[PDB]
Order: C-alpha cells, then sequence, then structure tokens
C-alpha cells in the first residue's frame, strides 16, 4: 500500500526537497537526475537508509533530442522508460512530478548553440513533461480497474514570474508557457482517469546568488512578503498538499508560491 | 498558543466546515451568523463540547446598510466582529470571509434593487474589506512581541465568475471585487506578514450542471473545499500571498 | 447620425473619446461632475464644427441620494440615458470613464470620510457603469427590431495595472475589479441584442519617476493613444469582439520590481 | 510604401490579413507550404491592384532540417525576412498566422515514431519555434539598420487562440505551442520595446469553421458562440489585426486581443 512518486531533476534545489517531502509522506520515490549522478546517489542512500526499498535512480537527458543506444534513442523513449522504471521496481506509479529544468538566456537581440537550447530549454520544461504525462497516463489506462491507485497525482512545476518576463529569456518563458497549457489540457483529458494534473508556480526560491552581494539583496528584497526568496519546504510543501487527498477536487489549476512578487510593477 | 480564527457565515455548508476544519487543527473559532441562530448555537456547542472555550457565536447583517442601535454603519458591526475575538480570547490570528449572498440581478425582464446592491456587494466585497481592514489595524497596534506568528485571510471567490452564470451580475461583480481585495490586501499587509489568498470553488454542495464537472462528474463536498481553506493557513502556505486557488474539479476549462 | 454617452468627458482621456467618437460622425453626450466650465466649452467647440452634435448633462455617480423625495444613483443613471434618447432619439454608444482615484489605505501609519469614499470610488467605478448599462440595455430591448442601431457598443473603462496593485488604493483597485467583471456578465447577458461591451485598460496616460519604467517609449501615453483604441471597438471593424478588455499600458503590465 | 511579412497567407485567415494590410497600402510578401496556387493566384491579384506590391515564398515551417549541409529552421526563416529585405530593402510588419492544427491525444483509447516525432516539431514548430525564429531574424535586421533609415512603425502579430484556456479536448501539442506562442509575445514585446517594435497577439474563437461534417453539427457549434451565434468571417479577424498594426495602436505592446463573440466566457 505504498505508493511512488517519480520526480524529474530531484538530486537538488526544489526537486530534491519535493522527493524529500512525498519521501517523509510515505511514498517510495524514483529519482531522475542527468548530470548530477553523485547528488542523487547520495539522496537516495540517505531516503534507503530511513526506509529500505523506499528509493531508485534513473538517468536521462530530457532535451528534446536522440541519445545513442540498434537506433537513436528518441526523448518519447527515454521518458516511457523513466515511468517504466517504477511499474518495473515497485508495480505502480502514482504521482509525477514534472520539476527537471533547463534555465539560460536566448536573447532576441545581440548554430549547435540555437540548435541545442531550443532542444534543451523546450524539451526539460515542456516536451520531456508531455511524453512522461503520456507514458504516466497509459500505464494506468492499461491497469485494470480493480488493481488502480486511488490518488494520481501529476504536479507541473511552473513559474508565478513567466507573465512579467525575465529580460532576454524568451525561449524558457515559451516553454513555461507551453507547460501551463499542458497542465490545463491534460487535467481535462485525464480527468476520466481521476488523474489529476496541476501546477505549482515558484516566484524566487534559493536564489542563485553568483553575483555582487547588494544585487542579490537588491533582488530579494523585492519579494514583498519577507523581502527574501524562499526555501526550498516553502515550495515542496505545497507540491506535496496538491498530491495528498485532501486536493482530491483539484485539477488543472497552477498555485502561485511566490510571496506576492506576481503583485508587484516597475 | 491557542490560535484564534473568524469565519463568517460559518452556520453551515461551506463555512460551518471551514469553521470545523480551523477548529480540528486546534483554531478557537468565532461563528459569524446572519440569521442561521440555531444552527450557529448548535455548532458552537459541539464545539465547546469537544473543547471547552473553543467557540463563540456572533450576529451582524454585513450588507452595506445601517442597521438600529445613532445608525450603525457597516463598518462598526463588521470592527465588532474583529473585537469580539479580542474582547473573548485576546486576539484574532485567521479571517476567513466567507459569508456571501447570492442571487439573480438580470439586466433584462427599485427598493429590491438598492438592496440587492447593498446586500450583494456588501456580504461578497465592502464587508470583507472592512473586516479586513480592522482585522490589520488591530495587528498593527499589538506590539511586535506580543504578535502571533502565522497571520492569515481567506476570501471565499468563485471559480467559474470569468464564464458568468447568467442574470447573476452583481454577484459577479462583487466576487471580481473580492479578487481585487485580496491582491491589494496582500500587497499592502505583507509587511505585517498578514497573508491574504483566496479559494474559489466551482460547484459545491448543491442542494443540473453537476455531470459537466470535468473531475467524478458532481460537485464537491464541503470538506473538499474546507480542507484548501486550512491547508493555506498553516504555517506550510506561510509564502504563499495574493493567489486565489480553483477548487472547481476543472470546471473553469469547460466551454459550451 | 449615431449617438455616444460619455461620462466624465470634460477633459484628459474622456474629453479625447468624445472628440474621438465626434470625429468619426456621432452626437455626443458630455457628462460631467464638477468640470461645468470645461464640458461646456467641449460642447461649444463641438457644435460649432457641426451643429447640434453635442450637448453636457450633470451628474454624480457616486452611488448616495441626491436632493431634487431623494434621487437615487439608478434613476440619476437612467436619467443620463433618457437624455440621449430626448434630444436625439438613440443612444448606441455608452463610455463608462468617470471615475474616482485616490488611497483608502489599509494601514493608518473623518469617520463618514470612509462612508464617502466607498460610495465615491465604488459608485463612479463600478455602481454607476453598472445602472448605465442597465438603463441602455432596456432602451435597446424597448425599442422595435426594425428600428435599432445596427452597432450598439459599450466600452468600460479599466485599469492595465490593477492586478499589479498600486499600495493603498484597495477601494479603488477593487471597483476596477467589479467593473471587469461587469464587463464580462453584461457582455455576455446582452449579446443576444447585439451590444458588446468591452474594457479598455490604460497603464499611465496624461501624468500631470514612474514614467521612464514603461517599456515602450518610456513615457505614460497620450490621451489620444487611449482613446483611438476606444473608438476602434466601438466601430463595425470591430464587431465581432465582446466581454474582452484590451491593455494599452505600453508593456507597463509586464513589468516586475 | 511599408512592407508586411505574413506566413500561411495563401487562404483563409492569413489571405485576408495580407489584403487588409495590402489595402492600407502595404506590399505584402505571402508566405505558403503547401499552397502554391492559392498564394500566387492572391499574389497575381494584388500585383493587378499595384504593381510589385506583392511576392510569394516558400518555407516549412515545422522544426526539422530540410534539404538544400541539411538547412535548419532558423536559416529558411532568416531567408523569409531577408526576401523582404532582398526585394524591397524592408519588413514593417510581421504576422506569424501559419499553424498546423490537428488530435495529438494522450491516450489511444483510455510508422508510430513518425507521426508523433513530426506531429511535435510540425505542431510546435509553426505554432510558436518558427514564430520565434522569425521575430529574432526580423528584430536583428531592424537592430542592423542606421537608426536614421529605420521605419517608424514597427508591429509584429502572433496570431494566438482565444480558447486555449478552455482546451479542446485531445489537442494538447497545439494548445502547448500556442501557450509558447502568448509567452513569446510578452517576452518578445518586452525586449523589442528599445527598438519600438510592438509584439501583440490577436486570438480567433471560431472563424470560418470548416464544416467537414453534418450540417446540424457544424450548426451546433456556430450556435453556442454567445454574440450572433456563429463563427466569425475572416475579415472580422484581420481587421483587429489591421488596426494593431496601425500607428494608432502604438502605445499597445504585450496584449493579446480575443476576437471571439464572447465564447470565452462561456462553460459548459
Ligand atoms: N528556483 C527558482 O527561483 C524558481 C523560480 C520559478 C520557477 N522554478 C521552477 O521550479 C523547478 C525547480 O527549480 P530549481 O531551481 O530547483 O531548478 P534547477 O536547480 O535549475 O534545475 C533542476 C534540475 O533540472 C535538471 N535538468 C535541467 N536540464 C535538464 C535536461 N535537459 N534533462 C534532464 N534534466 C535536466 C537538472 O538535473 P541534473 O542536476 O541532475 O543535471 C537540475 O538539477 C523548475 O521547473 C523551475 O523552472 C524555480
Ligand atoms: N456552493 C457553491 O457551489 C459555491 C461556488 C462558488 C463560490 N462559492 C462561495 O463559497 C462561499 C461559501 O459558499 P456557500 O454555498 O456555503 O454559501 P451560502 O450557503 O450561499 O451562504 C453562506 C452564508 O453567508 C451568509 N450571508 C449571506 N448574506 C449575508 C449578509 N447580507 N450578511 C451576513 N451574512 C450573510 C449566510 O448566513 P446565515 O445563514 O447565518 O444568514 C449564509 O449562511 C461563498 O463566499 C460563495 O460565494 C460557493
Ligand atoms: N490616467 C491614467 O493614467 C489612467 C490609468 C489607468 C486607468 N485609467 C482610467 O481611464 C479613465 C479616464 O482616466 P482619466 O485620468 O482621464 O480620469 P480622471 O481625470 O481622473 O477623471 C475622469 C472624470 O471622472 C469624473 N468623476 C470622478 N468622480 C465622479 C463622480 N463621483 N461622479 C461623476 N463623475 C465623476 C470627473 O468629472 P468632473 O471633472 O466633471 O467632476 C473626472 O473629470 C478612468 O476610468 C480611469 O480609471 C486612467
Ligand atoms: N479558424 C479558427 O477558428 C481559429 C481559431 C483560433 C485560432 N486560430 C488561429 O488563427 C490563425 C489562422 O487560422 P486559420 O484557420 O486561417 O489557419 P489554417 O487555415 O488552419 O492554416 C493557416 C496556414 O498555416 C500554414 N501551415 C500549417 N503548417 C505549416 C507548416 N508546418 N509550415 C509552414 N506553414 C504551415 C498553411 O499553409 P499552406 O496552406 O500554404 O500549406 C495554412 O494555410 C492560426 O494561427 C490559427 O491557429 C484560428
Ligand atoms: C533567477 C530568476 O529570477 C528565478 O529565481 C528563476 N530561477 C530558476 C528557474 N528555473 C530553473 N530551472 N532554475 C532556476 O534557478 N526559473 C526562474
Ligand atoms: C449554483 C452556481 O452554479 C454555483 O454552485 C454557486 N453557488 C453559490 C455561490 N455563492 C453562494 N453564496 N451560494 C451558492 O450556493 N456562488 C456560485
Ligand atoms: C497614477 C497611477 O499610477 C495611474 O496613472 C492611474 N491614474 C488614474 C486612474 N484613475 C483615474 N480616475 N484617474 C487617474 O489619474 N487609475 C490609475
Ligand atoms: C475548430 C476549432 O474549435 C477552432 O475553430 C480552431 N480552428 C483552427 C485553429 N488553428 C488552425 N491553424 N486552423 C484552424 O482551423 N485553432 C482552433
Amino acid at each position: 500500500t505504498v505508493p511512488v512518486a517519480l520526480v524529474t531533476g530531484a538530486a537538488k534545489r526544489l526537486g530534491r526537497s519535493i522527493a524529500e517531502g512525498l519521501h517523509a509522506e510515505g511514498y517510495a520515490v524514483c529519482l531522475h537526475y542527468h548530470r548530477s549522478a553523485a547528488e542523487a546517489n547520495a539522496l537516495s542512500a540517505t531516503l534507503n537508509a530511513r526506509r529500505p526499498n523506499s528509493a531508485i535512480t534513473v538517468q536521462a537527458d530530457l532535451s528534446n533530442v536522440a541519445t545513442a543506444p540498434s537506433a537513436p534513442v528518441t526523448l518519447f523513449t527515454r521518458c516511457a522508460e523513466l515511468v517504466a522504471a517504477c511499474y518495473t521496481h515497485w508495480g505502480r506509479c502514482d504521482v509525477l512530478v514534472n520539476n527537471a529544468s533547463s534555465f539560460y538566456p536566448t536573447p532576441l537581440l545581440r548554430r549547435e548553440a540555437m540548435e541545442t537550447a531550443t532542444a534543451d530549454l523546450f524539451g526539460s520544461n515542456a516536451i520531456a513533461p508531455y511524453f512522461l504525462i503520456k507514458a504516466f497516463a497509459h500505464r494506468v489506462a492499461g491497469t485494470p480497474a480493480k488493481h488502480r491507485g486511488t490518488n494520481y497525482s501529476i504536479i507541473n512545476m511552473v513559474d508565478a514570474m513567466t507573465n512579467q518576463p525575465l529580460l532576454g529569456y524568451t525561449i524558457y518563458t515559451m516553454a513555461k508557457g507551453a507547460l501551463e497549457g499542458l497542465t490545463r489540457s491534460a487535467a481535462l483529458e485525464l480527468a476520466p482517469l481521476q488523474i489529476r494534473v496541476n501546477g505549482v508556480g515558484p516566484g524566487l526560491s534559493v536564489l542563485v546568488d553568483d553575483m555582487p552581494p547588494a544585487v542579490w539583496e537588491g533582488h530579494r528584497s523585492k519579494v514583498p512578503l519577507y523581502q527574501r526568496d524562499s526555501s526550498a519546504a516553502e515550495v515542496s510543501d505545497v507540491v506535496i498538499f496538491l498530491c495528498s487527498s485532501k486536493a482530491k477536487y483539484i485539477t488543472g489549476t497552477c498555485v502561485k508560491v511566490d510571496g506576492g512578487y506576481s503583485l508587484t510593477r516597475a
């Protein structure tokens, strides 16, 4: 009676906090990672030490490109394999959290760089979530009704601030917009299977501080509530609540966790 | 520390469920009511039997009119609701603006048209404003060292008002005003760490469009809505403010 | 010759809207509250360009009773619309532009001043528009189908920035929120009468340093930059548009602190 | 004489947009993918009305490389914009209208790789990725123009969809791509504001609704629209696009305007 959660980009920061929060609620967790192998395996060791066989790790580039094997492996296949990993190891997959995401500039103003940025930003933020949801849904539909879990839930990590675009981040902002569209469309189409699909949108959380202290403090001070970025738990606790049975009438909605930052203007 | 919650229109349906859910979390609750005196007092007896001195009831018409004592204004009646919490328990940590009148005000086929305006706008928008203002003043007037650590205001909005119910214009306008109050108060009260959010039901505890709700094809139970209210008031939701959460089973995703 | 009723038409945006509609051929009823001299000067100018193409009517749109029994806001609103029918026999366009705008701080930081602020802010920005729309619609419904105009349009002047609240302006921000709700509800309910209802939301316009924060041009807009949008929405080319609010803010709502 | 580049201009809304801009005095570059005959007929008509006021250019805006090394989508987009500069020496307006639209069901019931792989590249490419590369090329051309030679009314219009927030069942990728296009509208509006290039969206509800279905079914669909109980004509949408490109709309940017007759106001 142990539910299973698949969390993408689970090695650190918010994803790790989400994986820890779901684990604390009793979930067995599949921790996906791309380049953070060491951090992911350390997290798994910790959770497995607290509760045997309660965590595994799986690696996958969620960029929208074909990888090397036979023939080239497509993104859809790599996504189907992540979900399959949960069924193979534990025989179920109740929760999917699309958290993995690349984030960097793609200025409109002044080849392989543009080609890869597009595939990477859109892949991790939108296309992989789409294939992952599709595979997740196919698994549930293919499960005899009597054997289906009673609390399926998909959480897409969106962004509370994309409607007030960050200058120079167009592809990323576009991908997050696509991800909001996926949240609504999948919520409507998967409703018959009682699979809920919602979004959680952070404002500033564990803000990257690779800049002069005054600039990092200036940025944080703009959040109306508390004048700081949020901790990882302040975001993950909301993800955990939406996956809980008490949130079962909630679907197709995006919940901002931004301390009022989207309420500000220049 | 035993926190206090003020819930308007708490006698039955969603408000009753919200008052019960907050009480289950440990809150002492002030149950406001307008005409449902018997149910409000029965609810209070039940909660007080579970935990002595954990509930009181207070009556008030939240319509935007003057009542008989000079005439008493809506603002004064609202300030007295919040004062009731401070007088009895010395604090007021949570305010849930749930009370609300709801009935048609067709644009196509002046005593009832004016009481309708005062009633629909008062309960749904103006009283919430005065209640929030009084709640905030009491917190500002409390020495920092003596302030609670988890202030939260929840405005009960409506997930479907952007797809207007035919013939309910004033009500739809009032809920729109209540969304604006949610955002403006969240911004202005952020310095006092008072969070302000909204919860918007779709169809709940219906007493025919039921089958059009995408998820489960039914209206929600009262708890399916109140559990969300309770979560937003919890410390786990402390970075959330100025936001409205739909609890509608995907109903706002539909089209004719 | 179509007729337009424009509230708060004496100056700034309302004046520009009245001028823009007049330039398209509309006869205009200029409503004013305290700006009698500016309203009458505007009317003289328009009537000099085209005889009997403008009139002025006074009314406090605050949600209170006035002395002549007491006159209610609904009655004063119905009389504004009736003024158009009495003088010209029609009312094709209604522009709810009149609006009070001032602080109503939640935090302290005389006592009836709240009573009047509430009635004034909510009345001009939300309640009067409601009564005006209701009266406008009843007159169209009461007109035999064969004699109805072919291009009914109501424009509500909303605010592009209210979702990023101005600190201390709660009642005003709430009232504009109610006005957006009226725009959608009325659009839906009046669609059968082919009465379109939309909103135009300025960001910063004709300001009496914030300006420099607007992405496009780094300045507030001119009155015409807003009114030309109102005029377009009332034109027959915009006839499939209803229930929608159009921001005219130079990208200001796209900014963050 | 200003110049407008309209993608998917051979028929329906794109044709109407090209005709509307042409009637205002614009020279128009009509892009097409498979509708060569329609596109050339439209160009002949416009050129007969005003010599050298239209050209046609072909391009698959799907997000795939084409045969010439392989040609990338970005290059094909840059060449569309370049065609306007090469022929007329300018490009003032860009209307991203081209768009593929068909089902991509999450469930089968609730060869193969080819239809998925191509659907994703096609739906996302036409509706979101090509618009991005076209906007980027359009902007680079303006930035590279000495201030003294720049046009005075640059405007980009992205054709979005008023109903995507009430998703059409089974059209997830398309719905996602339109969401991305709304994000592009806001992000580019903000970033290009310094060059006075405005970027807005126009979102139809139901327009010139395809009627390949029983008449009672087609009538039932259009009857749901609150205003007039019908889908819109092509002009009812294109006149809005033309207004947004006009100098009277010069303070408008970053916004999406619904042209849906109130359809998004309905609920099931
Ligand atoms: N932090 C904020 O302020 C903030 C604000 C708004 C929205 N969000 C959203 O909240 C979520 C979590 O935020 P975060 O700051 O914790 O994220 P993050 O640290 O930037 O990245 C999360 C993980 O995503 C993975 N990832 C990136 N590209 C990938 C790819 N192409 N294929 C597979 N995996 C990839 C990385 O895994 P490896 O390390 O294993 O390679 C990374 O650890 C994201 O969706 C983000 O957009 C965060
Ligand atoms: N139920 C739904 O499907 C639904 C859908 C969308 C939004 N909502 C919102 O959720 C909240 C709760 O909904 P509900 O169905 O439980 O509400 P409800 O039963 O319609 O009414 C709640 C209480 O509001 C009080 N009230 C009404 N007018 C008042 C006035 N003028 N002054 C003082 N109190 C007044 C009444 O108290 P007395 O009985 O004591 O007089 C009533 O019991 C409301 O804000 C509602 O708008 C509900
Ligand atoms: N200007 C901006 O930056 C801006 C920004 C966002 C939204 N808007 C909106 O655009 C519209 C026009 O803006 P604006 O700056 O031109 O407005 P404004 O100058 O502030 O006022 C317009 C007119 O409203 C009338 N008015 C105010 N209270 C009234 C009342 N209680 N009863 C009757 N009339 C009343 C006044 O008429 P009298 O002078 O005759 O008394 C005033 O001339 C308004 O709805 C406003 O909210 C403007
Ligand atoms: N019609 C409606 O009710 C409606 C509703 C909401 C939104 N919209 C939006 O309004 C715009 C115009 O609508 P519409 O009905 O006129 O569109 P449409 O007829 O479905 O298609 C427009 C053109 O897009 C081109 N196109 C499709 N895929 C392409 C690709 N991969 N590469 C290059 N070109 C491609 C086609 O050109 P060729 O014929 O030359 O191949 C087609 O003629 C679209 O963005 C649409 O999404 C329309
Ligand atoms: C720095 C920026 O203002 C904001 O904190 C965001 N950070 C991130 C993001 N997305 C990811 N994947 N990682 C981040 O650190 N979206 C927005
Ligand atoms: C019936 C309607 O469709 C919907 O369930 C609503 N009900 C109610 C409401 N508001 C109140 N106060 N009471 C209701 O029963 N808002 C919307
Ligand atoms: C000053 C403020 O930031 C903004 O320009 C607004 N001005 C006004 C407004 N409303 C009115 N009636 N008058 C104004 O001058 N709404 C917002
Ligand atoms: C048929 C549907 O309800 C609606 O009219 C749409 N049609 C179209 C669309 N997009 C394109 N490209 N073509 C269409 O015909 N988006 C939505």
